[PDB]
Order: C-alpha cells, then structure tokens, then sequence
C-alpha cells in the first residue's frame, strides 16, 4: 500500500490528514516584536505569511514526518549559507521536503534545490521517534490497509452492481441441438489439434451461434410483450441467480470500528458525523481531541520560537482553542460583578482581623 | 503533496456518485418485468412451433 | 488447455475458436441472461461470512478493556 | 425521457416546476416610481400585470432556462425595434418561449411572432451555466428518470392487478381429450368438440359456485393458486422517494406533499434551505426586472418579506421592544457614567 | 380512462372536485357598490345569487379548465349581443360548459344554447397552460389512474370474495357415480351431519384452497402515497382523517392548503373585479380564511390594551428627545 | 464578507436588554463599593465589557 497513491485516490485520507492543521491555524496567531520597534501592519502581514507557511508546515509534518519553514530576510540567494546574528525577517515560504536534502541534527546546513541554506533561517517541525530511532509519519500500515479496505468495498459493490441478478436458463431446444453438435465438433477438433473438416466445424458453429442470438431475441421479444416466457423442453429450467452484500456490510461495521479506534479525529472516526468538540462547557474536562490540538500547538510553538526569538527578535502564539461567545461573556461579567458585591458587603459588614482577612485573600481565586 | 492544482473532488467521490446513480439504472433496467410467468408445456409448444 | 499447453494451420485453428468462445460468452453476458445447454449444467453462488470475526472482535474488545487501565 | 411528455402525463413534475414561481410571488411584490409622478392606482395595476406576466416568466425559466417579459409602451408594433430612452410602461405581458428566436447576448434584438423587438423592452430571466456554456433547465435526466419510474411504478400495478391471483388447473379428463384431439388436428367436428369443452368447463365453475366443492375425476389433477408479489416496487418506491429528496430542495416535492413549507417566524437566524433558494430566486428576479425598469422606465420592483409576522408576534414584539426602552432610560436616569462611555453603549448597543 | 365515467361512478372524484370551492366559499364574500346608491338588502340578494353562481364556477374551472357566469340584466334575450357601458346587474347565472362555444380570446363574444352573449356580461375562470399552450383540468392521467386502481382493489376483493376458500376432492368410484352427482352432494351434507367425511378410496384427497390478499393491501398503501404525492387537499390525501388546517395558530406559518386557496381566491376575485367595477360599477370581496373565535378576540384585545398601556407609562416616565420618540414611533409596529 | 451569523431582531433585544441589565450593575457596584483605585482599574481589564 502506496501512501502517495491512496491520497491521490482518496479524499478521506486527505481530510484527514488536512483536518488537524486548519483546526490547529483556525482561531489564528499573534506575533510580537521583543524590541517594540515593528509597524502594526507589516507584523500583521507578516502572520498572514507565517499562517499561510504554517498550514503546509504542519501538513507535510503530518504526511512525512518533518517540516521546513524558510525565513526570508532582505539577503542574496547566495548568503543563505551564511548565519543570521539579528535581522527582521522580510516572509516566510513553506519548503518542499521532496526538495530538502538533510543530514541529520549533526549537521547545520540543508540543501535545497543546489542553494546551501544554514538551519538557523529555517524552523524546522519534526517527529522523531526514539523507540524506532527515526522519523516517522502520523499513520501506519494497519491504518493504511484500513482506508484501502474502507475504498475497496465500494470498488466491489461497482465491480458486482450491474449483474446482482440475472436469469440462468437451461433448454434442451434446437438451439441445444444446435449447441450440442457444435460441442461435438469442437471436441472432435481438439482431439485433432492433439494429434479434415475443421473448417465446416467453423462454419457450423458461427452459424449455430447466430440462430442462437436470433433465438434468444425472440424470447425476449415474447417475454417483453405478453409477460410469459414459454418453453418446449420438459427438462427446461429457469432460475434466478442473485448476489449478496451482508459480508461487505459487516465490513464496513468493522472498518469503521477500526478507524475509530486507530485515529483521534472526530470528523475522521465519525464519519464527518460528530462535531470537534472545541466549545465551551463551563467545566475543566476537556476532549481527547482538545488535548492533542493543545500538544501540537505547543510543540509548533516551541519549533517557531526556538529560532524567532533568538535570531529574529520575534514571538509567536497561537490564539485560544475555545472561543467565548458575546453571551458567555455577559454572563461571565455578571457572575464576577456579583462576586465583587458579595466582596464587598462581606468585608464593610464583617468584624474580622486583619490576619484573617488576608488569609482569605489567599484562598480565594479572585483575589 | 501533489505539486498541483486539484479539484474539491477525488475519484473515490466520482465512483460513489456514479454508483449512486446506477443503482436507479439497474431499478429502470428491471422494472418492467420484475414478476412474469414461466410456463412449460408440450402441446402448446406443438401448437406454437408449428 | 491443450493449445496453451502447446504454446507453452494452429493459427487459423485459435483464431476461430477464439471468435466463437468471445461471442458465445458476450452474448450470453450482455443479454443479462446465462444460457446454456446441458441438462445436468450448474451455477451456483458462492458466498463467504463475517459472523466469527465479528464475535472475535467483540471478544477481543472485552479482553483489552479488562487488560488496561487507560479510558 | 421527453420532458413534454412527462410534463403532459403527469401532474407532479407539473407542481414541481410551478410551486418555486407561486411560492415566490405568495407574498407579492412593491411597485415604485422614481419620478413619484404616477398615481398609486394606475402604479397598482401595472403591479398586478407584473405579477401576472412574472409568474409565467419564473414557469419558463425553470423548464426552459430563459424568460421573456415584454414591457408594452404607447407605441405601435412597428416601433418595438426602436430603443426606448425614458418612457412610462403600459402593461407587462408574458412571450412565449417557442415563439421567440435569440441569437445571443451579443444582440441586441429578437424576433417574436416575424416582429423585431429591442432587447431594452424586453425583461430577460437566464440560467446560464459556464460549466456547460449554455442555458439549461432545473432538472436533469437522471431526476426525469427519477419520475418516470415514479410513475412507471403505478403503470405496472395496473397491469398485473386483474390477475395477481389465478388458478391453474390440470386435468388428464374428457376435457384434455378434446383439447389434444384439437391441438393435433389443428397442428393437422374440431368445433363440436370446442362446443363439449367449455360446456364441461362452465358445468365445473357453475358446481364450484353452488357447493363451494371443486371436484375432479383424474388422479393426477392438480389445482394450484398463482400469486403475484409486490416488495420489488415497494422497495423500488422507497428508493426513489430517497432520490427525489436527494434530487429537489423544494420541501412539497421531497415530502410528497407532507411537509411545509418552513418559511414560518421562528425567532432565530437558522433559516430553512427553502427559505435561502427562494431569496436566491427573488434576488435573481429582482436584478433581472431593475436592470431595465429602473434605466428605462423609472420604475423599481421589490419583493415582500418571505417571512411575515402575525398580529400577536408583532404585539410580543413591540412589548419587548418597549420593556427595552424602558430599561434604557431607567439605566441612564440612575447611573452616573462618563459620556465617553455612554457613546461608546450606544455604538455597542444593536438598537439604540 | 373517461373523467366523466370516474365521476359518475366514485364518490371520491367527486368529493376531490367540489371540497376546494367548498372551502373557497365557506366564509363567504362582501359586496359593494362604488356608487353607494344600493341598498344593502338588495346588495345580499345579489350577493347571495353571486355566491351560488361562483360555486358552479369553480367546479367548472377544476372539471374542464374554464367557467362562464352570465351578469344577467334587465334586458331581452336579443340584447346580449350589445355591449354594456353602465348597469346594476339584476343576477347572477352560471352557464354551463356543454352548451357555451368559445373560439378563443380574440374574439369577444360566445354562443350558448343559438344566443349571442358578449363578453362584457361575463365572467370567465380560465386555466390556461403556456407550456402547452391550452386549457388544462386540475387534474391528469396518472390522477386518474391512481383513482382507477383505488377502485379496481375493491372491484377485485368482490369478484373473489365469495369463493376465497373451497375444497378440492379427488376421488375415483364417487366420479363413477358422477359420470347420482346430487347423491354424493347429499353424502357432503351428512359430512355436514356427523362432522366427519370418510371416503373409500386409498388415493382420495381433500385439500383446502385459498387465497390471499397482501397484493391487495399493498397496491393500496402504494395508491394512497401516489394520491398524497399528487394532490394538496388534506382531505383527499388522508382519506378524510386530517382536517383542512386553517384554523388560527398565533403565527405565520400558513398551510399549503392555506396557500392554494389564498391563491384561488386572489384569481377568482382578479376575474370577477376586471368586469364587475368596470362595467357594473360592483366590488367583490373574500372573507378571510381564518376565523377568530370569541375567546381569542378577548385575549388579543386584552394584549393589546396591555401594550398600550406599558406604551404610555413609559411616555409619561421617560425624558427621551422628540426624534427619539419618533424614531421609536416608525419602529414599533402598533404606532 | 458580512457574517456568517445573522442575529434575529429578537435576538438583537435580548442582547441589548442583558447588555444593559450588567451595565447597571456594573455602576451600582461601582456607587457603592469603597474598593481602592488599583483593585478597581484590575476588575476593569479582567472585565470583557469594560
């Protein structure tokens, strides 16, 4: 199984490779400046190019396993070799890891194409696996053999759909008289083969075969107008013959249960039935796909500011998963109004010391 | 990935599209004689041959 | 068989009867109905299951939940 | 599939095409003048010969892909040709769509009957599909397929209603005697012996009618019932109500007429999908009408409001509306707020 | 199939026909005069003659796609042929569609049975269909297919009903007394007697024979589905269980019943008005759809002196600006 | 682009009515609290509204 093939086969497993990264750059991004010296719009142009840079860092992440972001400065082709002490970057363009050519974290250059670019121009997303000592994408085989079998079924139901039921006719009419001496004939010349009226043998058998097409279309025709199909023969049959789809339906059951169980995406193990579950409940217990958006965009954030803040001057963060709504934030500013008042009434009609007033202070939340 | 420009669409999603679509067919192609008779007799077949 | 056999006159031989094999069985599939002749002839479907992979599944479901800790 | 004939034959493609034009023009449309120099009755009846002439212009441009509105000034059949600058319409009134001939977009007149008449007359409604570079209708083949096994189901009970059950009889009696001596001698008195065979065949149905007992001589006689069976075209009829919902927006058309029309006031933003088609639709309507009449003719059309309020919403409506003032002045007559904040309230605030 | 037969015969057709005038002229019509000389006995009078007129009207208009009522006057049977400029009608006739010939709207009079009407005295309900370019019925040849098979099922249940089960006998020495016949019928009655059928025969045989009905059953829920499919009266989708759905629900979403009949009525009143105010100075007018009953009146007049009182206090509590005030005025919908 | 969201009149004077309720209570805690300057300028940045 080709996992370049099944993505250009598949939308599914496009989707889910894509879903994690528009979900991870869908609230959006906030870049500072350390030396508070940039313009509002150019550092907001600037996150629109890091987004853009970021959606295919993350994807190609994703597919093979590391990810490369050029940072672009106002320098020549040829002095990307040389390393950055302090610059202000000019953009950031997304590099194709067919075209990245990397040694390993012992070397401090990559190859891109042949410009020799320095690893401090370049944020780098990489997953790397200590139990197998390399790095490795977001799926495996079984995951793979999964979606093949989930395209699979459907190429079944098209390669079965057109003939799931036909009729089996079975008539000992001229037209098996016909045949019969025709299979006489065949079997005769295949004798002769082994080891000279083949040639009428030929000629028979084309004929026979014609009387048969003109045969069949006349009971057709009959069956057509009248809805009787007669027959001659007292050992005539006629069955129908059907197909069957209870295995690739229990498939399917299986499949789907499989996928669910081998991937965290909701859209992804629902079907593109169940929401993502990034709303706002009133309560700590987050979702499981809550938690691994959080450890992605930590782990991107860590690989941006690695090198932003140090070379760059810059800093980035991502914007908050949960988004409140106009309402929610009424309602919270209400509740923490009246907490306030409650505060207040308590400390003007309380005669309490002052040690233990502060020792409320600590223990409470708020203040 | 692909390093080109790509429709909203894959071939899996044309292949249930058309599947979608043939099922009707097949319903039309079958419609017309899904109950008939099937008989068998000599005398008649003496009379219809003839 | 026994023309492969012998490629592993009989030119004009194969290609007759390839001729006729060809329309005999594209008639036969087109017209939506198998025909043939011999009384004592047969088609039956063969069909596989899913019902022990199914238990299977739900049994081995049942063992990791009982075997592990983590939700 | 000729979608005339289905058209002719069967009335539920007719409700399917027309429901969208009557939906549309349910709630009626506003008629006005820029000049404000026409009286509001003549304005009214122009208004309803609009309304007439756009409900077969909306018929047309779903089953054909095009509409033609003729716009009738004080002007002879010879003056059609002539453009018209700034002039006060007469009447509105539907072309026939066999009978006018176009050429294209790149002309600039059409030919009506062989009058010639300018295209700044005239109110054009299109569905032209860049895809397929040409106009097309609403429906496709595969939804007229969908409709002919709609019907063709029904064509087929009545076929086999009569004798869905029948019985089938065999009998080596007198009865197969004369009906062997008749098979061979006419393979080959014969009419006597017909005369004797349904004698003994109405002796037989005469004797099951009066004792309610079949009886037969032959020990090999057989009497079976034949049954016929309808699951296929249930099933077929599921199938296909399936498709047709997949197939139409229109809720009348899914739901086999169960369903309603979901253009209620429900006091939330979530629309119905109906109720965004027929604001497409208006929308669509309404650039095509004020792409001329405006230019042309001084006058500008606009449709109702698909959504309309009844007396006890409006009355909820107002006494909340109220009850929001009341609070507004209340606020402002007991708080002390800076006026900065006070305007910077009044910005945040929808109403005021 | 014959629409005149399938009327003649079922109830249903005829039933499917006549509900929507029915329903059309239930609530009634209001009639004036823009005059203002009639007087209002005379003015029900005509009013009733009117609603009479328009029943068979409508009926016309569903059955054959047009409808012809005559605006009789106080003039002779000669005189229809002459236009008229102003007149008070004396009544109302509807004319039959049979004996009425009409060679299209280019022309401006009919002949009806050999009078000479003008066109001017009548009142014409017209389908007219662009597609096919004729006047249609309300309904067609799947419709009355549909109507055909509902009946044929029953036609069907009795042409089976009384043989549904018999027995078949197969036995040898009672056919050679057959071959007496009445004596072994008289042996099935003391079968009838003694509760017991015995035979001599070792290869007699007795079996029941049925039939059965779930063809029957079946073709029925498939009908009714196409029947609801094809028409909107609720009566005649539901086989009268549902009600006509036009009672009063405190909100805007109307019925697609609601609909038609709200459309139905907006063309009969465009074709009476196009003549009845122009030629005989009269207006015609439908009542509304939904009635409001007592109770409901009282508590929407109670809702109402609710609102404006909460109106008023705020006013006399409140020190809003005069644009203000104004503004609020356009917005609200009651003031 | 306009919003996706598009907010009924109802919904309108809902958010205006609870929009203004908080702003009176905002101003009755503020009449008569005796909170120190800092505390109170604090409250206001972890306020939404204000």
């Amino acid at each position: 199984i080709s996992s370049l093939e099944l993505y250009k086969y598949s939308i599914f497993f496009r989707n889910y490779i894509e879903n994690v990264a528009e979900d991870c750059l869908k609230n959006g991004l906030i870049l500072e400046s350390a030396a508070h010296n940039v313009s509002e719009v150019e550092l907001a142009r600037l996150k629109v190019q890091l987004k853009n840079a970021l959606l295919n860092c993350i994807i190609s992440y994703r597919f093979h396993g590391i990810g490369y972001v050029l940072v672009k400065t106002k320098d020549t082709l040829i002095d990307l070799e040389q390393p950055v002490n302090i610059e202000l970057p000019i953009g950031f363009e997304y590099l194709d890891y067919e075209y990245v050519r990397d040694l390993g974290v012992d070397f401090d250059h990559i190859t891109y194409k042949a410009v020799k670019i320095h690893k401090s121009r370049l944020i780098i997303y990489e997953n790397f696996d200590y139990i197998l000592k390399r790095y490795v994408p977001c799926y495996t085989e079984s995951f793979l053999l999964d979606i093949y079998l989930f395209e699979k079924i459907y190429v079944e139901i098209e390669r079965r759909i057109e003939n799931h039921n036909f009729l089996f006719y079975k008539d000992e009419s001229l037209v098996q008289l016909q045949d019969a001496l025709s299979s006489a004939t065949t079997s005769l010349s295949a004798l002769t083969q082994s080891n000279n009226n083949h040639s009428k043998d030929i000629s028979n058998l084309r004929n026979l075969n014609d009387s048969l097409s003109q045969e069949l279309a006349r009971l057709k025709s009959n069956l057509n107008n009248e809805g009787m199909f007669y027959t001659a023969t007292p050992s005539a049959s006629l069955e129908v013959i059907k197909y069957d789809l209870s295995y690739l339906k229990e498939a399917l059951a299986l499949i789907k249960a499989k996928i669910g169980a081998d991937t965290k995406e909701p859209l992804t193990r629902s079907f593109n039935e169940q929401a993502k579950g990034l709303g706002n409940d009133g309560k700590g217990d987050r979702s499981n796909y809550y938690d691994f958006l959080k450890g992605v965009q930590e782990q991107v954030e860590n690989s941006c500011n690695l090198k932003l803040t140090k070379y760059f001057g810059l800093d980035m963060k991502f914007n908050s998963l949960i988004m409140l709504s106009e309402e929610q934030k009424v309602e919270r500013d209400i509740k923490l109004i009246e907490l306030y008042s409650k505060y207040n009434q308590l400390i003007q009609s309380s005669s309490f010391n002052n040690e233990e007033l502060a020792m409320l202070k600590e223990k409470l939340f708020s203040f």
